Parts: C-alpha cells; sequence; structure tokens
DNA sequence: TTCAAAAAGTCCCA
DNA sequence: ATGGGACTTTTTGA
C-alpha cells in the first residue's frame, strides 16, 4: 500500500517549490505531503528548511523575535509551524513521527502536524503555502465500490465514470493551495491525453498556472511498478503569460540515476524542452514541439473527413471468461459443438499491418445455444466446467445473462463482414482488411465503412494511409502513451484521425493491393513490400504538403 | 438493453 | 534474484 519515491524525484519536486522561498518575508511556510506515508517528502522537506532557516538566523533574530529566532530553536519551530502530513497508514505516520522526532537529539514536547485521515475527508482547517508528495493511483476496477459513490458525488468535477482516485488528490490539493502557493507532484501521465482525465485537465487549467511538465513517457521511473509518470508543478500565483515548461523524455530506456540530479537530466540531451501557452490548450493538451505542432496542424487542416464521420467502430467480444468460450482449432472437445456455433478468434498480436494471419482459436457462440436441454453436452463437457466463475458475473447474478451466455456477445453480423481490424495496444499503427469474419475480444478494435462513403474510399486506400509513416507519426501526436513502446489504440483517439483524398488516391490505393497482394503469397518477399510502402509514404507526405 | 474505457498492467526468462 | 520484453481480461459506469 505504500510507494517507494527514488530519492532523486523528491528532492527535484522539494527544490520546486521551496528553492526561490523568500523565509526573512514569511519564516512560516506551510508544506504539507497529502499523502506522506514513512515521509519521503516531509523529511526532505526538513534538511531544506533547516538549512533556509539556519543560513538566515541572524537576519530573522534582528527583524524578529531576537529571542525566538536562535539555531537551538529551529527544530522545534520547522515542527510546530512549518512541516504538515497526511496519510491513512496508522504505523507509517508513527514511523514519520519518530523520523521528525529523532532529527534533533525530555523537555516540553514538541506537537507535529501529523494527521492519519483520509485526507479527501479530512476537514481542512487552513490552506498552505506548499503542497508536494505522492498521491495513490487506484483505477476504476481496484477501488471499493463503497468508496466510489462518496468521489462520485463530492468531486464529480474531476471523478466520472472511469476516472482514477488520483484525479481528486489533484482536486483536493488545489483546493487547499494558498493564494501564490506552489504545488508539486508526480502522478500517472494518463490524465494528459486519456478521456477519462478531460474533467480533470480542466479543472487544473482553469484554477492553477502550471508551471511545468515533466513528462517521462513509458520510462520505469518506478522498479518493478506497470505505471508511466510525469511530475507537475503549479500555482496559485498572480501571472500574466501563464506559459508551461514542458520536458519530454526523448529515450524511455534511460536509468533515473545518471546524474546526481534530475535538472542536470533534463538539460541534457537525453530530454527535450518546448514551451505551451496555457491560455491555447483546449479539452485536449496537445504538448509537442513547434515541428510537430506544424506537421498535425497541416494534417488537420487538409483532411476533411475523419473516421468517424466515414465508418462505424465497435468493440471486440467480451465473453466474461475466455477460457470457458475460447478453444485452440486442433481441440477435440470441438467436435462436441456444431460448426454453426463456431466462429474464427483472434488476438492482438494476430494482427500485422495490412491483414491479419491465420486464427488458431475458436470462440463457441454460445448465446445461439436455445436451451440446456438440447446441447447439454456442450454445456456439460466444455462450458459448464467454469460455471461457478460464469455465474459470478454481473449480469447472471442479476438474471439478464444464462450462466452460460456470453457477457458481452455483441452483433454477429457486425463481424462477419468485410471490415479493418486493429490491436487496442501496439507500438505502431498496425490497421488489417479483415476477409475472414474473424472475431476477437476486446484487444482487437474493428471498424467497417458505411454505405453512402464507399464510392469514396474503399479499404484498400484506407490501410494505405492509416499504415503509413505519415499516420503513424500522426496518431502518435496527440495519443495516449501507456507503456514502453505500447499506446493506446481505442476508437475514442483512432475515430478522431482524419483522412483526404485527392489526385494521389489512385496511386495510393493501388500501391496498398500490391503490399496486400504480396503479403498474402506463400512465398512472400517481404522486401518488395518496404519499397512499396517507401513510394507511398512519399505519395502522402506530397498530398499533405508536408 | 448494451455500449466502450481502464495499465501503481501481468507474466515470463535470463 | 531483478530488469526488461511479449503480450493483453473482464470489470465497470453510463
Ligand atoms: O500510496 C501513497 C500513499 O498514500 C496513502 N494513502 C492511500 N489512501 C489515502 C487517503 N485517502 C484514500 C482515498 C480513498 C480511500 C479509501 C479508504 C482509505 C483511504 C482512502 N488519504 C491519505 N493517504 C492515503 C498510502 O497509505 C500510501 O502511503
Ligand atoms: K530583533
Ligand atoms: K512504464
Amino acid at each position: 500500500g505504500i510507494y517507494y519515491t527514488p530519492k532523486i524525484i523528491v528532492d527535484y519536486i522539494v527544490k520546486k517549490t521551496l528553492k526561490n522561498h523568500d523565509i526573512i518575508k514569511n519564516p512560516y511556510p506551510r508544506i504539507l505531503d497529502i499523502s506522506c506515508g514513512c515521509g519521503n517528502f516531509l523529511l526532505e522537506v526538513y534538511d531544506i528548511l533547516y538549512d533556509l532557516f539556519e543560513e538566515n538566523i541572524y537576519e530573522l533574530k534582528k527583524k524578529y523575535d531576537e529571542n525566538y529566532w536562535t539555531v537551538d530553536n529551529i527544530h522545534r519551530h520547522i515542527l510546530n509551524y512549518c512541516i504538515y502530513g497526511a496519510d491513512i497508514d496508522e504505523k507509517a505516520i508513527s514511523i514519520l513521527k519518530d523520523s521528525l522526532t529523532n532529527k534533533k537529539v525530555d523537555e516540553s514536547d514538541i506537537k507535529i502536524n501529523l494527521f492519519c485521515c483520509d485526507s479527501l475527508k479530512k476537514k481542512w482547517r487552513y490552506k498552505f503555502d506548499y503542497i508536494v508528495g505522492n498521491p495513490p493511483y487506484i483505477g476504476h476496477k481496484k477501488l471499493e465500490k463503497k468508496y466510489k459513490k462518496f468521489l462520485l458525488e463530492k468531486y464529480s468535477e474531476v471523478y466520472k465514470d472511469k476516472a482514477d482516485l488520483y484525479f481528486c488528490f489533484y482536486k483536493k490539493i488545489i483546493d487547499i493551495l494558498k493564494q501564490g502557493g506552489i504545488g508539486s507532484v508526480i502522478t500517472p501521465r494518463y490524465f494528459l491525453e486519456s478521456l477519462s482525465g478531460k474533467d480533470l485537465r480542466e479543472y487544473i487549467k482553469s484554477n492553477v498556472n502550471v508551471q511545468e511538465i515533466v513528462d517521462f513517457l513509458g520510462a520505469n521511473i518506478f522498479k518493478n511498478i506497470g505505471v508511466s509518470s510525469c511530475i507537475l508543478t503549479f500555482d496559485k500565483k498572480k501571472t500574466k503569460e501563464t506559459y508551461i515548461d514542458v520536458f519530454k523524455i526523448k529515450n524511455e530506456d534511460i536509468c533515473i540515476n545518471k546524474f546526481e540530479t534530475l535538472e542536470e537530466l533534463l538539460k541534457s540531451s537525453k530530454f527535450e524542452h518546448f514551451n505551451i501557452n496555457q491560455r491555447l490548450l483546449s479539452d485536449e493538451w496537445i504538448l509537442v514541439n513547434k515541428d510537430d505542432e506544424t506537421f498535425y496542424n497541416k494534417i488537420q487542416e487538409k483532411c476533411k473527413y475523419s473516421l468517424e464521420d466515414i465508418a462505424i467502430s465497435f468493440q471486440g467480444i467480451i465473453t466474461g471468461c475466455d477460457k470457458a468460450f475460447i478453444l485452440s482449432k486442433d481441440d477435440v472437445k470441438l467436435n462436441l459443438v456444431d460448426d454453426k456455433f463456431l466462429k474464427c478468434w483472434i488476438k492482438s498480436k494476430n494482427i500485422n499491418k495490412y491483414i491479419v494471419d491465420k486464427s488458431e482459436y475458436r470462440l463457441i457462440y454460445s448465446n445461439d445455444i436455445d436451451n440446456e436441454n438440447t446441447n447439454k453436452r456442450i454445456l456439460d463437457e466444455i462450458i459448464g466446467l467454469y460455471k461457478t466463475k460464469l455465474e459470478n458475473r454481473r449480469e447472471c447474478k442479476s438474471g439478464i445473462r444464462k450462466w452460460y451466455e456470453l457477457q458481452w456477445g455483441r452483433e454477429k453480423l457486425f463481424f462477419e463482414r468485410k471490415k479493418i481490424m486493429y490491436p487496442y495496444k501496439s507500438n505502431e499503427n498496425r490497421f488489417a482488411i479483415d476477409y475472414d469474419n474473424n472475431f476477437s475480444s476486446a484487444d482487437v478494435y474493428s471498424f467497417f465503412i458505411k454505405e453512402e462513403y464507399l464510392d469514396k474510399f474503399s479499404y484498400e486506400y484506407l490501410v494505405g494511409i492509416l499504415n503509413s509513416s505519415v499516420y503513424d507519426k500522426y496518431f502518435k501526436i496527440t495519443a495516449k502513451k501507456m507503456s514502453k513502446n505500447i499506446y493506446d489504440y481505442y476508437p475514442n483517439k483512432v475515430m478522431k484521425i482524419r483522412i483526404f483524398r485527392d489526385n494521389n488516391y489512385e496511386e495510393i490505393e493501388n500501391l496498398s493491393k500490391q503490399i496486400i497482394s504480396i503479403l498474402l503469397n506463400k512465398s512472400i518477399d517481404k522486401g518488395k513490400v518496404e519499397k512499396l510502402q517507401i513510394k507511398m509514404d512519399n505519395l502522402i507526405m506530397d498530398s499533405l504538403g508536408i
């Protein structure tokens, strides 16, 4: 339940909020960690504060109560007035209390402002100058359902649907940050692009000035943790310019301890820096350099259609228990299943550019099983081996589905037709024409072209441009970066891809057909495909004027 | 009735 | 062991 932030990042975040604090003008800064754990951030805040007071102790002594400002009194003053922390874990607070106490070697006891509580429910009696830390990340599946009711009712401005718990910590931190205060936190990066984070992005943009965003993309910041990180620094200062510094990593393979400090890494060639006008952020935050922005805007202005305009999108089958319904095509159990019940089944790894690998699995479309007495053998010997787990699906407990039915079987006729399929998570654009009525789970998305757009766009033309290097770069500008070399390819962004028709349509389509013809050969010469792709990329770059 | 989003991913190996 | 790569289920709110 407790996660250790790397020391190099903790030091950076504390320095970010405190390095320019005028301790002479305000010797009572309130610094808060809203989920402080064992005190990774707060113990470093202590050290930074102690040097700050000690370096200026005589100036404080002269300006203020000279009996109060002595070096021997710095420890007590820091704990009474400056350091605040809250965490749900009682043991961690106890350890942090000891660590703060042991900063100096009984006299009258010193009150330490540490609270064991739910920070999202605490009645905070005052605002804070500086707020730092690493909040909990809990998504919609791992969050207890009784708690979501409170979040949906009290944090509705940032928390709906598939939002994350750390959205609410952003809201709490902002709300209790003083005027002129500064906050700096490390959270997942996904809210920067995700559909769920739209409301949170709106809340940040209109309530604070975002000073800086450090985007680590798919780098592994937390050892043995499958998460992708970013650092946000923001303030409530009266400013006029409100430009954001964006530091975006260039190589996801770096080990974070390259230098003694993080700011050395940010200035190095391992990162790129650029500025974004906060006032120009739409509901989407497009955080790219001027070359990429110029590139993105050209494509948007040139393309008159989007995929959503011309296509019908849908998510794949969700059986609710794949082991009950999915069998290898050579499994002897399939002799028990009438072939009218069997569908070809593919995984995301089966989707290549332009074409799908031949399927090795079969789906039992159990929705078409009329009743339990007529296909008893299928139920008793195949599906019923998982009857307990099948019965625990939500729609079976409510009686909407029979225990042997697919949870979300969708419409068969959507799959049993010519269509385009693509993996839900990939390192690159992989859009394939499906000729074989393939079904799939939710790791593969599909679409088909609307009837009224068939005479403007063909499937062969679409996989041509969509698989091109231009469109690979174009999609990744705004795509959701998930983990190292993985982007989400979900309809909420894939269907926003814009497309064009011009004089190059026929040659692009013809090149795509040549590629498809070679790829479907037995003795395929993969080499010529790459040359045809290079030729097609040139046509597309000519078409879009890049 | 029934859509689609969600990585403190998950699991394996050298 | 740890770090790094291949690959991706079904729960869930709306
Ligand atoms: O993971 C980083 C650190 O965050 C701490 N942490 C976790 N959840 C909280 C929290 N409220 C949450 C909101 C949802 C909920 C439900 C039940 C109980 C608590 C809470 N408030 C303060 N600290 C909290 C952990 O202990 C860890 O050291
Ligand atoms: K004085
Ligand atoms: K990562």
